[PDB]
């Protein structure tokens, strides 16, 4: 018959028979992916394949305990499906026939999630019975990851750089259609009935081809391994960044290939996996975004928002523009965060909080429903993030979708102005906040060539001090002031202390004591704000005596330490970093910042001339048919473009112009009727003009120069807002 | 005097002698409390008190375990100074409180009254003779904001009389607490008079809150929400619209509270005008207003979704919502209106083995624009969220989608269940209204259904498969009753059959699998004994291939909004056919309208094209003001389509000028003038076509769109 108790296994029939060295068993990735090798299956297709879903978290053997792997119930059904002995030899054909199947194929999507699980399952069969893996036992399921359809006519590429290789052979490949497939889900079931008609070119076979690939295996899953696992992370960075400045494609994996080596899928895919956590938790050091922060502003920019949006309306325009995937929650915290301006929060908000967004109070987490918090950007946002550094950024694309870029360039080191933190896989980063002014000012000073000031800690409207014990060390504190005997006033809390978190953990208990301590304080006082602090404290005349001999601010817990010693970022082309000092942040941002100033000047030449030539043609066509030298009244379309090439007019300069950077007369036929009256004619005449005199006056000016145009307007709005905030407090 | 271990009480300082005139301020959360504290500053902490609710227990449905359990109450009553046992009806008491007032301060929405009342009903039970005081108050701001200057208004009807003076300034609504800013806070506690509302007036007031919160008046609450729809339809019908200093009990229970419960209705119970719920309708005026030619990811459409319906409900709601609009399944949808383009489930799970939104597609089905033509859109009524454009009320198809998808929903009181019919038959069905013959009876009917639905009585049906004898030992079940999922049924029906239970030996020998994703085939091995023993009792019966389905709760909303339950799916029919064909008459006035309006502007645009290559009409050179007035000398109109729009709710010659000099080439204006022809006779042609003429030409339109798409679906 069949096997009893697994009513979640399709078992297939010749399984457990004579012909069982002839079948298969296919893992999938959940329900959906089962649906969908059902649906390829048909009927013929039941006589030798098994598919099982893999409904949970398959267990590292490495390292999880006896208990739990004898008691988990995914990896027994596994056992009883394939007839798996745990303590067992499978290097002869004799002891293969004890098996109900000849072969497991893991089908999972081609994204790092599914690679995780292949491994895992990987891991297990290594650690069991790594006879198996020495013969044909393991295989995969492949789908092509990209498939181009026109006029009825289909190919596929099993490879991005395949995918790529044949768009720069093809001409004319902007005429087809591109869809991408590495999740299963994309697939229909016409197109899975297809996959399994030509299981050839659908199938991969895990190679064993020494201890090479024990060594990968174990550099993977070994929990003793973890040092090695972040060299393994710090020379794939490198790999990859000298891999792009000589031209060689990203590591690819399959091609039109049949077999793929344990070591090679180690080391090229289940790598990714861990390199995401770090690109995901790490900020650039060029704007100081995550990718995540950086969706949610892309989607800002493009918005251009001139009132306020609901956070809800914003977040759902996020999903919608740059592709986000990681969760509403996580999207809903991403908006919030980058509009907090309460002490220990930005420095500078790139988006406002217009509502109830968290205060001091609670650390920010007292905000209200993204339905009733309204955000936009700040009106800084846009002179930090200058637009005409749009068309020198790499624009990422996510499947078909050109989303958020790799990194804005800001014109001012904005992962100094509201820090960083984050926790990755083998590094962290936690950087304090800094000065804006002076950070500017350091800017200003590198453009001349003078030496940067030191620069320390600043956080806005913190009330308090922060003092450099040592290179990097640093300690924050709050302030307390004796207004009697018996009587102290605590006006200010170390930054990144939240008045309920004082008053419950520190004041609370020095007046009800604890069963350790007896009481410290007689009473306290709560005068506070949303924004400010204000304790008096009541105390023994004699305790308070003694506890300014020890030091009020240390027994008050008004201090806090700060080290600046993981300052850890991704530089400019995408390895991790440790900096040393935030100067160094500084002049690694000052000369990328200073060179795309140029890529800005050389750019703005060539559209600005393209504009001038544009406006050039449509001034002399307006004059022109006002003198007649042009007819266009009931003439036919042919014969007016020939009149026009007859008599020298150019075909779109602009549209030339962005072709040229990798005959067209309807940018002077589309005008409206309205550019023949006097009044407009002059405009456009004007406008004409007004464009010579701009690109002649960028001509005369050098990168410096723009940068500092651009400093000079971000302070003048920065004034201006900073001002506003203190007159509305 | 000092309240001990409460560490989220901000406590009154005057909290003391002067205890009647301190006030606590109750919280919706923490984010309720910081916008207090923003607007009671450091001055105003002398006489007001804070503390955050962090859910109030329903005394009466609770047990007194739980009434003393709850920590919240407790603290409540801790900080209040109340005991359980006291009348307070003098202020002889009144002193043994710590505070004067208890005040409310929740979000203006559903679940900010549900808290509201339920601290109502808090007092009401325990300390009656404290609602009869200016004891309990709550916290109110401003429902509109206009804004370099600033106004407020407390009343919806206030802000829509504003409108009639001069309505673009800037519209904002502060009903959530959040919205509001902590500069505004602390503007509203200065004026603390203007934002502050009082509650005993009667023996109503306790019948009330008794009302809302008894576990035995279950029925008459029912009774309750029914008069509320009833009184709402008829102020619809009738054409009826639908700040003050004190509000009773009775007031708020009656006024406020009623819109919790009947929201629940409104969001499970679909209408019958389209089939849908407000959840679906807000997807597909999504999925209308994109207009999508190409497919696009199911992760991405929900972001559009919650961008441009104000969609708040759970993001997974809404990704089951989209997917659910597409499935295509035996069970399912017998017409998706979305596409199910990826692995969006199956009958082997029952549409839940469907794959992450990120790498689903979908777009509208080339039949959905078809069922709700776009001509019709101008005759509904589109909701506001807040100051967003948001879906209609209904979309009025031109055949009843109700009881082509079915519906399926459980509120508070009522439950619908109806289920899906053939296409064609309610086609055919509405052709014969029309034509004034009596409709024909209707079975329901589920696509690609290979088995038996059979009427026993009125509105009782029993759903069946198919099972075929093959050897003594072998049977073949080739489909499954509707509902019956391949995986739910080999794991509740064969697997016991095969293993056994406690008491019960196998049934069954072995049985094998070859199920398409469309198709079930299960062939199964019994003894010869045991295989006629069960062909005695019924196969059918046996292997669990029957299921009743009862048209006894087809409860929906009609077109006014209020729950109607129909006995007859004819009875739908004929309900929506009298709709359906208002709504032709309506669009057949509006089409009239905005035609005739076509035309006048595109005759303006080809006799000024044409005057101006004739040389009756000189711009060049020309000042814009010498230009107007000689438009104006020549009879030209402004913008007729302008100014029918405006008269459906100096002069404008744009329409004229702003058209480019490609009109003035030959091949352009006769265009501009084979266009002009267009209308004028699209008009001509509208006259003469009755409202019925029009619904004939979209059923055409819709069938022979069906044919095609159906007929490629079964190439696939």
């Amino acid at each position: 018959n069949r096997i009893k108790g697994i009513p979640k296994l399709d078992d297939a029939n010749d399984a457990g028979g004579r012909n069982s060295t002839e079948c298969t068993l296919i893992l999938t990735e959940g329900d959906s992916a089962k649906t969908l090798a059902v649906s390829g299956l048909g009927v013929v297709g039941r006589d030798k394949y098994g598919v099982f879903p893999l409904r949970g978290k398959i267990l590292n053997v490495r390292e999880a305990s006896h208990k739990q792997i004898m008691e988990n119930a995914e990896i027994n059904n596994i056992i009883k499906i394939v007839g798996l002995q745990y303590k067992k030899n499978y290097e002869d054909e004799d002891s293969l026939k004890t098996l109900r199947y000849g072969k497991i194929m893991i089908m999972t999507d081609q994204d790092q999630d599914g690679s995780h699980i292949k491994g895992l399952l990987i891991n297990f069969i290594h650690h069991n019975w790594p006879s198996l893996l020495r013969h044909r036992f393991l295989e995969e399921f492949i789908t092509p990851i990209v498939k181009v359809s026109k006029n009825k006519q289909e190919m596929a590429f099993y490879s991005l750089p395949e995918f790529e290789e044949w768009k720069s052979s093809t001409p004319n490949h902007k005429k087809w259609k591109v869809k991408y497939y590495k999740g299963l889900g994309t697939s229909t079931s016409k197109e899975a009935k297809e996959y399994f008609a030509d299981m050839k070119r659908h199938r991969i076979q895990f190679k064993y081809s020494g201890p090479e690939d024990d060594a990968a295996i174990s550099l993977a899953f070994s929990k003793k391994q973890i040092d090695d696992r972040k060299e393994w992370l710090t020379n794939f960075m490198e790999d990859r960044r000298q891999r792009k400045l000589l031209g060689l494609p990203e590591d690819y994996l399959y091609g039109q290939t049949t077999y793929l080596t344990y070591n090679d899928f180690i080391n090229k895919e289940l790598i990714l996996f861990s390199n995401s956590d770090n690109e995901r938790s790490i900020p650039s050091m060029v704007d100081g975004l995550k990718p995540g922060q950086r969706k949610v502003l892309f989607t800002c920019f493009k918005r251009n928002d001139k009132r306020e949006v609901k956070v809800a309306q914003l977040a759902g325009s996020v999903a919608e523009m740059s592709s986000y995937h990681h969760g509403e929650m996580s999207l809903m915290m991403t908006i919030i965060n980058l509009a907090q301006n309460f002490v220990g929060s930005n420095n500078l908000n790139l988006l406002q909080p217009i509502g109830q967004f968290g205060t001091r109070l609670h650390g920010g987490k007292d905000s209200a429903s993204p339905r009733y918090i309204f955000t936009m950007l700040s009106s800084l946002a846009r002179l930090l993030f200058p637009p005409k550094d749009d068309h020198t950024l790499k624009f990422l694309y996510d499947d078909n979708q050109r989303v958020e870029p790799e990194w804005y360039i800001p014109i001012i080191p904005m992962v100094l102005i509201n820090g960083a933190e984050g926790i990755g896989t083998g590094w962290s980063c936690k950087i304090p906040n800094f000065d804006v002014r002076e950070i500017v000012n350091n800017i200003r000073r590198l453009m001349d060539g003078e030496e940067p000031l030191p620069m320390l800690p600043s956080y806005k409207n913190f009330k308090g001090t922060i003092e450099e014990l040592a290179p990097n060390q640093y300690v924050i504190s709050g302030e307390v002031a004796i207004l009697n005997s018996t009587t102290i006033e605590i006006s200010e809390l170390p930054v990144r202390t939240w008045t309920q978190t004082y008053k419950e953990q520190v004041l609370e208990p020095m007046l009800n004591g604890t069963e350790k301590t007896p009481p410290l304080i007689t009473d306290y006082r709560e005068y506070h704000t949303d924004t400010t602090v204000k304790f008096v404290v009541k105390m023994t005349e004699e305790k308070l005596a003694e506890a300014e001999r020890v030091g009020l601010h240390k027994v008050f817990k008004l201090q806090t330490s700060l080290t600046c010693n993981s300052m850890v970022l991704f530089d400019h082309v995408g390895c991790l970093k440790k900096y040393d000092t935030v100067l160094d942040i500084l002049r690694d941002f000052f000369e990328l910042r200073l060179k795309y100033y140029g890529l800005r000047k050389e750019w703005l030449l060539g559209m600005l001339g393209a504009e001038s030539a544009k406006l050039n043609n449509q001034a002399r066509f307006i004059l022109e048919k006002i003198d007649g030298k042009i007819i266009i009244e009931n003439k036919p379309k042919k014969e007016l473009i020939k009149v026009l090439i007859q008599r020298g007019y150019d075909s779109d300069p602009v549209k030339a112009w962005k072709e040229a950077q990798q005959p067209t007369f309807n940018y002077l036929l589309d005008m409206p009727l309205w550019y023949l009256t006097k009044e407009k004619k002059d405009e456009l005449c004007r406008l004409r003009n007004e464009k010579e005199q701009e690109l002649d006056t960028l001509k005369r000016k050098s990168p410096s120069d723009l940068w500092k145009e651009d400093l000079a307007t971000f302070i003048e709005e920065l004034e201006a807002v900073e001002a506003k905030e203190k007159q509305d407090g």
